[PDB]
């Protein structure tokens, strides 16, 4: 009873809320006729499970058992064709109950109408055994009729187009694979169905002198070298690549190969545009530090900068972004509230645990003045504090070397300026390349005017100095 | 008479402005001479489109007229010429009254000097009868004098840009699809061309025993085989396939050949190269977020975060943006205010009408208080409201499950912090991924202070409890 | 004598600066040695035009020579090769004065040693006539040292990017026009010396019986003849067509057919990469919308907007943007301070001359309030004023109908509510879609408070009314 | 005893941080078992160069000494393959202690399990001699089983990418340049193995009559006249040409000609789309200038402005930007605090030092002003300032000319205003294009707040004027 229901799974839940949100909608399943189908259940998902398969099996055997083999008259070619021939004509009939994601439920209002509108009519020829009606009202005219199967095509593109938009939701997927993987499989297939095509022609023809197939001596050898030649001709015509000695006698030959010519040249050119499109989307990040450094260069160009300063701003970005391009701002700001607070915890909270009054505050004060902190890189030869200057940022070591006019990773300097105010005294150079985490005075004013407790202490440090 | 003036449709209203914007140009047209046509009015419009068919006939139908046929004598192919000539020389005196869109309506001044100066040459070579002058005066040099007619595509290249440019801006069209449309109708011309030139060639020679026709042993088959065997032969000199078992012998063969070669070669890198800028152009808003998650782990990998975070920020923007690349803020800026009202009445209008606050307060307060939510998205796990903190932010429940220390959809909490401005008493832990509605304190005083008639209600809250 | 120094034109003052600024490298070209060359005087260009004249007549007509003619002993061949190497020999002597653009001109330090350590060999063995020298110290081993003079195309490809990093600076050219015309004119070159090669392979070998040209029986032809076969041979294994019946027999014909193979199918491969890349900047402002809406219909699409809602906004952005993508804000940021001033009086000047109020003003205190207008587009059926509002912002009406609870073009409405302070009385519908102009009371209140004057002429209106 | 540990080079400084940072990875390589092998050492990357070597060699002499020759009993092939044999099991063996860069380090925990997951089958394949022991134990069964050392190729693309993500940290690369040649070594290998395939698969059958080295008449010639003709069939087939004059009659040719035209036409997809990408990196910051010119010709399109303002707005950003994109205020702010200030004292310097009053300045109170400056372009007859003006502005000049209603590069003017702060008395126009310095009156006055010594120098010039 509930298989023709959305089930909660992770899909149902992205595409609809929470679990109260797929309960309503199952209660419009509900709220529908007696038996309706919802086209996120499992039922419709096994179904066209079944129904591709069987696509699959019947767009590959039938031309195949149609051009090269004698006679539809077989007993394993009927079998399979009468049992097949009937799941096709179930689909046919709950295309009516299923309803169509634009979603739609209710019937037979929207439902068999948006189906008679749109694609009853193809659904229609593709299902019913049009040349057995023929056959038994009434030969080689039915070889023709019995190709009215391969517009089974139109509903295999349709079910894989279901399915995809359903697994970019529920999987993390790149969509110029899946759009490769789908021009694949639609090449290989139109070559096979023009391999079968160019053994069908002669043969409706009772294979006259100037056809390749009298020409090259294979009327009576088996069907496996007879399709090997035909598919070798059909590529070759679809690859563009030319074949036999001489030109195309026949007129049907002629036509039929521009034919192959102008599918396979437009198919080859759309599997050069979908491989352009996925190499393009291989190297982004590193192309993205390629073009912001080209403007670099050119700032650098249109002002007319010395070599050594150039050589100096390129030494610094390749020691501040190291060939990969991304913007911490943008990205800190897209997150949420507890997710800022977790990166901070790993990389701000060893550094300020070294600092001794720090360690002594509450949490609550802590964290308010890691949130402000900021990300500095310097250059071995840069001084980093001078002498005669306020001195209003406060600065901690993460990495690199420098030395007081040596302070290894993990110290911290211009700590008592900050709560002096005053002058600095001493001048700080860079030995190696740095990474700081810099604290101004005014974002550290602003969180001792949060917090009145910690406030008091700072003031029993200054009394003491 | 009003038939030359510009009517007034969604193309005009568009281009000029209101009904007055388009009464002016009316004016216009009327201050100029006496019969003068302006070239969005609907007389050449029609014209337009009867030149139109008319140049694909003749450009189709001309050069198979004279290749493969006997005479220029007989009398259907006489009236076809006499009677499409006249057409093309009415189309070259009322060229001197439209006025070219740069508008130019003043005559006789600029219209027609700058049509003297521009294309008068190439539309009175392809306007007159030619061959017919020389036959007079005075035969296979007739011949050769007959395809100054195909001069005719100039101006059907002219009267096709003249009407996409204006289809642009009355419908929403893809311009890779008009301009590959524009290039597939080039491609077939060109081939049909040259596979008459193909045949046009060795006729003029009167067929030497050494060219493809009396090799193949076609000189007096019909004109529909020969046609086939000629457009073959150029398609495949076109898509760069390989013909017949020898080499060309003759000199007018190789290089004729070879133009046809390197014409080919270059409409189909034209072809790829559209191709690929159709496909690019299908996928952006799913590529624009591949690249901008590129940027985040790129951000991950400088800072080397831990795994398990690396895997909680990317279930946060799989459950954030979805695979779905868009920035809020920039939307609701470039929209209008009756836009963005509507939008919020949609999403944030039903929430807030659970509170009962808010349900008795007048419209011109609530819209106010609706333009400052915050979307919010959270994690199952996330502490949302921590206790010994001040509680600045009102939370509403859109999706989701939490759980206080069970909230369905719909609900709301932290409601009663913002009125009494006090340290929170319990913690909020999500059970799921919730969509929350922020309110800040500041951002509800300010619209406070727009209202005070709200204000005094408020204050009987407070004093109440 | 001031021929070697820079002259004064747009190019020098594009690149250097002003009139002093090309004087002191005048003065610094005097303060070289005797007589020193400046690459960007009148005397390198025009003989860097002489020379590429030679080079292009010499690259073209050399290897015909040598290939498809008898001997070298004829009296116009002796005399075009020795004037002509007597010109590429003073080429060499010139580029010890000229100076390289890095600029440097002293001499002979930087000069004679960055071109030795450089280009030396290559322009000697360029230069001499080694083969005259072999045959007067001394047959057939004389035509391969003669192709030593192809070594002529590295100073041409030198010359040729040298005019053009010029000539991008003097004119304003697209960049993929240039390149792709690069490509052409190398890929010409290098199929017209492979169509020599064909030829002068076989003919070293004293025509063997196995080659085409023994096959084909054209040994004793013209020249025009035989380059026209050889030209078709080289260009059918360039564009990778299939030529002649039976594989090749010799070795040196395999080697050379797959090294022609090779070198047409990377040229053609970087053709295509050349025309996607000129395809892809040609509708930027057209591809530039499309992604914007991608953008906008996925955010409609993430908070599931109704129907009717998605068009209203498709709409509002058809009637915005007309297909078409720019940023106001960012442009008029980029402008200097009299360019934003000339557009303000054309656009916002005459709607601001209709008011009474305005027209009797100075023009200092207008300028200040036309900056301070901004763009506004609505729909039909929006309230633009409604009422029980405050009405801070004041409309000048551009185009579009509008109705008080009928306006035209040109009008205003909403005037004295900005002069009042007061509640607004009436409200707003557009009929149609109207372009207005907003300004805001905050906006107006600061250009008050910069003109006292003006501030006195609004009192005497407030005590009136 | 330490090559195995990670060296202190600039790779490790980059990919690790400091020295005391490789030191700690130099203790967790000790704290490993007995000898650990670390993949960034020394001996790791000697021995990959070693066995990279190798791997080249056997890949391409391989296959040609089982295909074109008689024996596998001579005795430098027997001596060539024991040898080298020897090397690839060595590389097995130890590839149980170095450590796989997820790093990992932990023996045999990680390390052999990580390994047997991954790699081992393909590598214990590829190692042993399996084609001896089947010789032992029991011929041209035996030719198929040498096959197996063509695994290596999996350890070959292990290999090179590891040193190329290597020396990407280490220098400054362009990842198309890496990748394309990637993909041409790839290249050339798949056709070498396709011409020696093309003829293994007939020396098997002992060359039957229908063949081509039977038609062709080639089989006892020497192996560099086969294998030529051979790799001239898998090249023509590659890239898809079309050989021979009849098509291939036995089985094994058909499907092996299929196999190798389609592996060839997809690498020609491949090349030419990174040839395409190539391409699109070379001109970035000329494309993307034209595209902003795009956005601005379209914002005049929009407005319908004159065409002289048109030309005006177009003479200023030819003027300004120079055809060269960039953004001068990101690239000021993502530099660090030494690197503006070195800038600035190129630029801005040197006019500053021209004024009288802010050469006796102290050198803190200039650079506090010299941050300050903007740059500023300008036009002939735009009118620089007005008369009746409040002068809020004071203005340096580095380049152009302009007169005072002539002052030449270098000079000032409007510096008295903004101490009087009164209005403005004459007028300025510039005469040609000028680059200008501007400083306001407030972030002057900011400067002044900061340094109250230099304030009371200023209050002793205002008494004196
Ligand atoms: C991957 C392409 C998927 C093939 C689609 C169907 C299953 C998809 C899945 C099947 C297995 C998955 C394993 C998944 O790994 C995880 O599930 C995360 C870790 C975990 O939870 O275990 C990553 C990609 C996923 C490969 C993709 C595909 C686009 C549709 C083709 C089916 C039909 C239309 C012919
Ligand atoms: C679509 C391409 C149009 C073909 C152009 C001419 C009619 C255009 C129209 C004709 C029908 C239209 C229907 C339109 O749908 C609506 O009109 C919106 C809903 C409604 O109001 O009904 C969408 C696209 C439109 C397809 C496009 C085309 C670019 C020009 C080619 C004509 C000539 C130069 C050979
Ligand atoms: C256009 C390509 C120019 C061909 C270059 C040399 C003259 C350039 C000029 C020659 C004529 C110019 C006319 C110019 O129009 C104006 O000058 C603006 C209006 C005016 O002032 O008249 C626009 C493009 C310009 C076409 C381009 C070209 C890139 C270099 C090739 C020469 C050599 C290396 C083979
Ligand atoms: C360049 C490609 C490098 C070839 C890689 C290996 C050495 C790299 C170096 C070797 C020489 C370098 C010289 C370097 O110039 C400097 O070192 C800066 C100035 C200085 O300090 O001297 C620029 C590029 C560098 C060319 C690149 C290449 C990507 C890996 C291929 C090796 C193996 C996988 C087949």
């Amino acid at each position: 009873g509930t298989l023709l229901q959305p089930t909660v799974n992770k899909f149902s839940l992205r595409v609809f809320g929470s679990h109260k949100a797929v309960e309503i909608e199952q209660e419009r399943v509900k709220s529908a006729g007696a038996w309706i189908i919802h086209p996120y259940s499992d039922f419709r998902f096994y179904w066209d499970l079944i129904m591709l398969l069987l696509m699959v099996g019947n767009l590959i055997v039938l031309p195949v058992g149609i051009t090269f083999f004698k006679e539809e008259n077989s007993p394993p070619w009927i079998v399979f064709n009468v049992l097949s021939d009937t799941f096709f004509l179930l689909d046919l009939v709950l295309n009516f109950r299923t309803g169509i994601v634009v979603e739609i439920l209710l019937a037979p209002r929207a439902i068999r109408t948006r189906y008679l509108r749109t694609w009853f009519l193809v659904d229609l020829i593709s299902s019913i055994p049009v040349d057995y009606i023929f056959l038994v009202v009434e030969v080689r005219f039915t070889k023709i009729l019995s190709l009215l199967r391969l517009l089974r095509l139109s509903r295999l593109i349709r079910y894989i187009h279901q399915w995809e938009e359903i697994f970019h939701m529920t999987y993390d997927l790149a969509s110029a694979v899946v759009r490769i993987f789908n021009l694949i499989g639609m090449m290989l297939l139109l070559c096979h169905w023009d391999g079968c095509l160019q053994f069908l022609v002669p043969m409706l023809q009772d294979f006259p002198p100037d056809c390749w197939v009298s020409i090259n001596h294979m009327v009576n050898h088996s069907w496996g070298r007879q399709y090997s030649h035909a598919l070798f001709k059909a590529m070759s015509h679809m690859l563009c690549i030319g074949y036999g000695q001489q030109a195309p006698v026949g007129m049907p030959d002629v036509w039929l190969t521009m034919l192959s010519m102008i599918v396979g040249a437009t198919c080859y050119a759309m599997f050069i545009g979908h491989a352009t499109a996925l190499i393009q989307s291989l190297d982004s990040s590193r192309r993205q530090y390629q073009e912001k450094y080209k403007q670099v260069e050119q700032y650098m160009s249109f002002h007319k900068l010395p070599a050594d300063t150039r050589q100096r701003i390129h030494e610094y970005y390749e020691h501040r972004y190291q060939g990969k391009m991304f913007d911490e701002e943008s990205i800190l700001g897209e997150l949420s509230e507890p997710l800022r607070e977790e990166i901070i915890n790993f990389t701000c909270r060893g550094l300020v645990a070294h600092m001794p009054l720090f360690a002594h505050a509450d949490p609550s004060f802590v964290t308010a003045v890691l949130t402000k902190l900021r990300f500095e890189v310097f250059q071995p030869g840069d001084l980093v504090v001078r002498e005669g200057s306020v001195g209003r940022k406060m600065y901690f070591i993460q990495h690199g070397l420098l030395s007081v006019l040596r302070l290894t990773d993990g110290s911290y300097f211009g700590e008592i300026c900050l709560l002096t105010r005053g002058r600095r005294t001493a001048s700080v150079r860079a030995d190696t390349y740095c990474r700081l985490y810099s604290l101004s005075v005014d974002h550290f004013n602003a969180v001792l005017e949060e917090f009145p407790m910690m406030r008091r202490a700072f003031e029993t440090v200054a009394m003491d100095r």
